[PDB]
C-alpha cells in the first residue's frame, strides 16, 4: 500500500537525522540533510499524491527542514548558511507547488517553515555589512512574494500571517538602520518601504 | 486593412502579458517579455507605418515595457537587471529610429518609459559598490544623450524634461556619495558633473 | 524455459559484476561493464519478449547500469566519464525501444536509472569549462526530450518526473551562473530557458 | 617497544622547541610550531594508542600547543592570529578524536589547552571592530560547543568548566558591548545570548 | 646469491641518487630519478621476490621516491610538477601490488611516501586556479582510494592513516575555499565532501 511506503520513508528519515545529528561536523551534516530532503521529495514524486499521505509527507519534509535550519545556526560561514536556507526554503516551496491545493495543518506546516526560515536569516544577517544585509533582506522579502504567490488559502489568514512577518522584519530594520548615517539611512529606508508595500500590493491582490 | 491587424496584435500581446504574469518565476518571465516585445517590433517592421497605427503600436511597446520594469524590480540579481533595463530602454530607442516621426501623444509614452526605467535603475543602482554605482550612471547618463538625440520634439519640452531626469539623478546621487570618504568624493564629483554638464551641451545644441 | 534462461543470464551478470568489482582499476571496469551490458542486450534481442520476463531483464540492465555510474563517479576524465554516461543512458532508451510497453515497475526502474545518469552528469560537470558546461546541459536536456518521447505512461507521472528533474538541473545552473560575468550570465541564462521551455512543450504534446 | 619510541618523539620535539623559541622571528615561529605539531600527530597516528603512552601524546601536544599560542599573543596580525589559535584548537580536537577515551590526566591538559586558546583569543578580539569581534566570540562558542561533544567525561565537571568559559567570554563581551550604542547594544545581546543558550542546551544534552 | 644483487642494486642506486643530487638543473633531475626508479622496479621484476629482500628493495623505492618528489618541490611547473607525483605515487602502487604481501615495516614506508606525495601536491596546488585545484584534489582522493585498495592490513591501523590524510585535505580545502565566492562555496563543497564520504565508504568496506 502507499501509505505503508509513506510511514517506511519516514521512518528511514528519522534513523537518518538521528545518526547525522549524531556526526559533530556541522559543515558536512547540512550537506547531508540537504541531500535526504532531496531523496525524500524524489520518493514524493515517485509516487502519486493523495489526501492521506499529504499530511506524512509534511511531516516528513517539516522534521527535514527544522532540523536543517537549527544547524544552519549552529557554526559556519554566514553568507553561505543564508544561502543554504534560502534554497531549503525555495525547495520547500517547490514541494508546495507539486503537491498542489494544501488545508489547514498542511498551511500550519508551511507557516513554520517559513518562519523559523525568516528567524535564522535574520539571526544571521545581524553579522553583515551594510550592503549584505540589505540585499539579503529584500531577497527575502521577494521569496516571501513567491511562497504566498504559489500557496492557496484564506484571504485573512495569509494576511495576518504577512503582518506578522513584516513586524519580524522591521523590528530587526528599525534595529539595525541606526548605525548607518543620516544619508544612507534615508536611502535604505526608501528601498525597504517601497519593497515591502510592493510585497503588500501583490499578495492583497493574489488573495482577491 | 493594417488597422485590424496591429488591434489582433495588440489583443495576441495583452493575452501573452497576462500568462506571463501568471508565470510564479520571475527570471523566466522578464525573458519572455523581452521576447515577446521582439516579436512585436518585428511584426512593426513588417507592415509600412501610418499615422493611425504608430499610436497603438506605442501603446503595445509602453504595456510591455512597464511590464518587464516592474518585473525587473520583483528579485534577481542587481547587475543583470541593470542591464535587462538598459536592453530595453535601448529597444525602445531603436524602435523611436524605426518610427521617425513622434508626435505628443508619443513624446509622453516615450518620456514615460525612459523615466520608469531610470526609476527602476536608480532603486536597484541604491545596492551596488562604489565603482559599480558610479559605472551605472555614467552608463545611464550617456543613454540619455542619445535618447534625446534620436527622439525630436519641442526644445522646451525636452529642456524640461531633461531638468527632472536631471533632478533626479542628483537628489540619489547627493544622498549616495556621503559614504566614500572626501577624496573619492571628489573624485567622483567631478567626473559626475562634467558628464552631466556634457549632457546638457549635447541636448541644447540637438534642440537647435 | 525462456525464464530458465533469463535467470541463467542474471546470475552470469551478477558473477560477473562482482569480477569486475574487484578490478581495482576503473578505466578498465566501466569499459568491461559496458562490453557486459552489450552482451545482455544481444542476449535480449535473441530471445523473444514476454511480459514475465520483461521484469528480469530490466533488473540485469538496472544493475549493470547502476554498477556503471558509479564507477563513473570514482575517477577518469571528466570529459570522457560524461559522454560514457550519456552512452549508458542511449543504451538504456535504446533497450527501451525494442522492449515496446512497460508497466510501472518498469517505468521506475527506468525513471531511477535516468535520474542516477542526471546527478553523475551534474556532479561531473561542475568542473567543466563554461561553455563545456552549458554545452553538456543541452546536450542532455535533448536526451531527457528523447527518453519522454520513447517512454509511454500517464501524463500526470510523467509530468512530474519531468518536473523534478527540471528543479535539478535549475538548482545546479543557478548555483553556477554566478561566476560567468553579467553579460554571459544572459546570454546562458536565455539559451538554457529557451530549451526548457522546448522541452516542456515536447513533453507535455507528447503526453496529450 | 612503543613507550622509547614516544619518549624519543617527545625529546626530539623539546629540541626542535628550543630551536625555535631561538629563532628572533616570531611569524615563522608560529608556522614553525604548527609543523612540529603536525609531524607529532602523523607519529602518533603511526603507532596504536596505548593507555601508558597517551599521557605522553598529551604532554608534548600541549607544550607544543601552549608554546604557540604565547607566541601567537607575540605579536602579527590580529585576525590571522586569531584564526591560528582556532586552528591549534581544532588540531587538539582532532587528536582528540583520534585517542578516543580520555581520562582524568588527560582532561586537565584538554582544559588547559582550551582555556589558554580562550584567553588569548579574548585577549586579542579586544582590538577588533564591532562585527568582525561578535563574529569571533559566535565562532569560539561553536568551538567550544564542537569541543565539549567531541570528549567525555563526567557531567559536572564539564558543567563546571562551561559555566567558567561562560563567565570569561560574559565578562568580556559585558565589557565590550559598552561602546557600540543602544541598539545595536540590544541586537548583539540578544544574538550572542542566544548562542550561549544554545550552547547551554547542546552541552547539557550531551552530558546526559 | 640474489641478496648481493639487491645490495649491489642498492649500491648503485645511491650513487646514482648522488650524481644526481649534484646535476643544477631540475628538470633534468626529476626524469633521471624517475628513469633510475623504473630500472630499480625492471630489475626487482627480473628476480623472485622473498621475504628478506622485500625490506632492502622497499628501502631503494623510498629513496629514490622521496628524492623525486622533494626536488618536485625545487622548481618546474606547477601542473607538469602535479603530474609526475602522480606517476610516482602509480609506481609505488604498481610495485606494491607486485609485490604481494605487505607487514608492518613496508607498511610504514608506504605510507610515508603516501604523505610525501600528498604534502607536495597540497603544496603545489595551493597555487592552482579554482578548477584545477578541485580537479587535483578530486584526482588524489581517487588515488588514496586506489592505494588502500591495492595496500592490505589491520583495519584499525588503515583507518588512522585514512583519517588524517583526510585532516589533511581538509585542512587545505577549507582554507583556500574563503575566495570563491558564495554559490562556488556551496558547488565545490558538496563535490568535495561526498567525494570524502565515497572514499570512506570504499575504504571501510575494503577494512572488513
Ligand atoms: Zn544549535
Ligand atoms: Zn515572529
Ligand atoms: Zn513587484
Ligand atoms: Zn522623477
Ligand atoms: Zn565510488
Ligand atoms: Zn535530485
Ligand atoms: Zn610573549
Ligand atoms: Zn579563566
Ligand atoms: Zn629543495
Ligand atoms: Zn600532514
Amino acid at each position: 500500500n502507499t501509505v505503508e511506503k509513506v510511514l517506511k520513508v519516514k521512518e528511514e528519515a528519522e534513523k537518518r537525522i538521528a545518526e547525522i545529528e549524531k556526526l559533530e561536523n556541522i559543515e558536512e551534516a547540512v550537506l547531508k540533510l540537504l541531500e535526504l530532503l532531496d531523496e525524500v521529495i524524489h520518493e514524493a514524486a515517485l509516487l502519486p499524491i493523495t489526501p492521506e499521505t499529504k499530511l506524512i509527507w509534511w511531516e516528513i519534509i517539516e522534521a527535514i527542514a527544522l532540523a536543517a535550519l537549527h544547524k544552519l545556526l549552529d557554526g559556519g560561514n554566514i553568507e553561505v548558511n543564508i544561502l543554504l536556507a534560502l534554497r531549503i526554503l525555495e525547495k520547500a516551496i517547490n514541494f508546495l507547488k507539486m503537491v498542489g491545493m494544501v488545508g489547514e495543518k498542511e498551511f500550519e506546516i508551511a507557516v513554520k517553515i517559513l518562519e523559523a526560515a525568516l528567524h535564522v536569516v535574520l539571526t544571521l544577517s545581524r553579522l553583515l555589512n551594510e550592503l549584505e544585509f540589505v540585499k539579503v533582506l529584500v531577497e527575502f522579502i521577494n521569496l516571501i512574494a513567491k511562497f504566498f504567490k504559489v500557496l492557496k488559502g484564506e484571504p485573512e489568514k495569509k494576511k495576518r500571517v504577512l503582518l506578522k512577518l513584516l513586524e519580524d522584519i522591521k523590528k530587526v530594520f528599525e534595529l539595525w538602520i541606526t548605525r548607518v548615517n543620516p544619508e544612507q539611512q534615508i536611502l535604505f529606508t526608501e528601498l525597504v518601504y517601497s519593497a515591502i508595500e510592493d510585497l503588500k500590493k501583490h499578495t492583497l491582490e493574489v488573495l482577491g
